[PDB]
């Protein structure tokens, strides 16, 4: 078929499975959330928590699907249909090394639900405690071993792909051991080889040798808020793509529809980026496509705490809070607008 509705398998959408309900999970997990203290504020801060009640959840927006459980099969079905609507072929799943049965259950349910809709799943390896190249290798082995035969397990030209959040917290001399073909614990040329995509944060002076010395296969930028880092400043993307091409690296810029996290980080107002009826999303996606990249990542499907979600949101006013919503756009606007941009990306790919 050539209908302009097919999934794009070089479009990665960051997905969070950490939401719970009392009924399914024992608590309204993540809908309830600690309010972060101001890093530059008082020492006697008692910031408190967002309770995760119907009236007060840990987001400046409100989900169309309500306080959902990420463990709910019928929620997962609806999410996969939303991915199909958005034409986002790859779900990039947050992964925290929780080593707990409830997470194992969610990962299998997600894989299964994804496959029914021909969606692929890769892992977004988060900064778990004492994360280091050795336990990273052990975890990569476990993930490939356990899920590598699942039909929804993502591969690019035969290789799995991982995004590594806050990769800069690990020295390139450690990365080399895992990622150089000559490294003492290398995955190169093994059954566990993978495209490893590190987080480009700051200036090229720092990031270029980091990426090269660490032997990452590519880089992404994550942050939905333009200007937050050098990497998340879209006017740098043409130059970043040029460098990537010259150095055999895969650049996967991250685009998002907006940013606001002030429910959980009330001191963080300067990082707010307004949606302006979709214009912000359009401007950022336009810049990625114009940089001539081979792949694009979307921040995010459902990071509700940070207001970067494309998942449908609805107007809601409670006695506790008046939520933001999609203004003059329908709840599914960001899904259908994503499909539009995917079309434009494919057109110039
Ligand atoms: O997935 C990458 C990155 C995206 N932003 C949130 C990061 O997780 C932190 O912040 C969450 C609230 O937004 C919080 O619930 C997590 O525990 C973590 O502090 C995530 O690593």
């Amino acid at each position: 078929n050539n209908l302009g509705t097919e999934l794009d398998y070089d479009t990665f959408c960051f997905y969070y499975d950490w939401y719970g309900s009392e009924a399914i999970d024992g608590q309204y997990r993540h809908w309830a959330h600690a309010i972060a203290p101001d890093p530059n504020g008082g020492s006697g801060q008692n910031p408190g928590t967002i309770p995760g009640t119907q009236e007060s959840i840990a987001s400046n927006f409100y989900p169309q699907l309500g306080r959902y459980s990420s463990s709910d099969p019928n929620i997962l079905t609806k999410h996969m249909d939303m991915f199909v609507m958005a034409r986002t072929g790859v779900l990039a799943l947050t992964w925290w090394n929780e080593q707990d049965e409830t997470e194992a259950k969610r990962i299998g349910l997600i894989l299964d639900a994804a496959d029914k809709k021909k969606i692929k799943v890769c892992f977004h390896l988060e900064p778990y405690p004492s994360r280091n190249v050795q336990n990273l290798r052990e975890n990569i082995v476990k993930l490939i071993t356990r899920y590598g035969n699942h039909p929804a397990f993502y591969r690019k030209d035969g290789k799995p792909l991982f995004f590594i959040y806050d990769s800069y917290l690990i020295e390139p001399s450690e990365w080399e051991k895992l990622l150089s073909p000559g490294g003492s614990i290398t995955i190169r040329n093994t059954a566990y080889d993978a495209l490893m995509i590190g987080l480009w944060t700051s200036s090229p002076t720092v990031q270029r040798p980091f990426i090269l010395n660490a032997h990452f296969d590519g880089f992404y930028t994550y942050f939905a808020a333009t200007g937050f880092t050098y990497g998340s400043t879209p006017t740098n993307w043409v130059s970043m793509q040029k460098w990537a091409k010259e150095n055999g690296k895969i650049f996967i810029p991250s685009v998002g529809p907006g940013y606001i996290d002030t429910r959980i980080r009330p001191w963080n107002g300067s990082v707010i980026r307004t949606r302006t009826d979709g214009q912000y999303y359009d401007a950022m996606y336009r810049k990625a496509i114009e940089a001539g990249v081979s792949a694009i990542s979307i921040t995010s499907f459902n990071e509700w705490h940070e207001g970067s979600q494309i998942e449908p949101a609805v107007p809601y006013t409670s006695s506790e809070f008046t939520y933001l919503d999609y203004e003059n756009r329908e709840p599914d606007y960001y899904l259908t607008r994503t499909a539009y941009w995917v079309g434009k990306f494919r057109e110039s790919k």
